[PDB]
């Protein structure tokens, strides 16, 4: 099931996935799912990970990944304005590569589908 | 008076001060005072200072400078780990600029004033 918003096949349970063509950030990466932080979450040790990916982490385990202290999720709270700027202006390759060589902002790419891709468009 | 911290003349109420020879990402910058952030802090609604900014600010305002909301310095909470790592990853150009040329991360100044800068050796 191709996903509109991030134009990948992927299931309502799963991040949204994007191709970035410039290297990202070490310190912007998801230790969890090794991806540039989506929707990001601070634990209270101070640590940072994607909402999804620390959900379903904590479902069968109870410590944060990086520092084994134990760990809750309704302590956890999204992360800053900053954090979240610095991840948007990621740029990120259209996934229709057949028919569409755009880059951009990743927080825009939903907006380029419905408005000025050539692939999401088309489809396939 | 000369910090031994970061080779600069302030008081002990004022900030440390750096010389950023490639430039610093727009949203690392304090809206305070205009310098990129140093022991950052984040506000309730999920704006970020430096420490110091921010608390001589509530001294005598009572408001988050980017959004006019009601704001006290109790429900702060020191940054992310993250974020924290992005900022001393930053060049900086040693302030001895007649003993030394050393670039490098803010984390590593004072380390270098104590070790191998002809600065720091000579003070003035
Ligand atoms: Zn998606
Ligand atoms: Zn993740
Ligand atoms: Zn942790
Ligand atoms: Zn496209
Ligand atoms: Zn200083
Ligand atoms: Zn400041
Ligand atoms: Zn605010
Ligand atoms: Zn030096």
């Amino acid at each position: 099931p191709l996903c509109a918003v991030c134009g990948q096949a992927h299931s309502l349970e799963e991040n949204h996935f994007y191709s970035y063509p410039e290297e990202v950030d070490d310190d912007l990466i998801c230790h969890i799912c090794l991806q540039a932080l989506l929707d990001p979450l601070d634990t209270p040790c101070g640590h940072t990970y994607c909402t999804l990916c620390l959900t379903n982490f904590l479902v069968e385990k109870d410590f944060c990944p990086m520092d084994r202290k134990p760990l809750v999720l309704q302590h956890c709270k999204k992360s800053s304005i900053l954090v979240n700027k610095l991840l948007n202006k990621l740029l990120v390759t259209c996934p229709f590569r057949e028919h569409c060589t755009q880059v951009l902002q990743r927080c825009d790419l939903e907006h380029h589908f419905q408005t000025s891709c050539k692939g999401a468009s088309h489809y396939g």
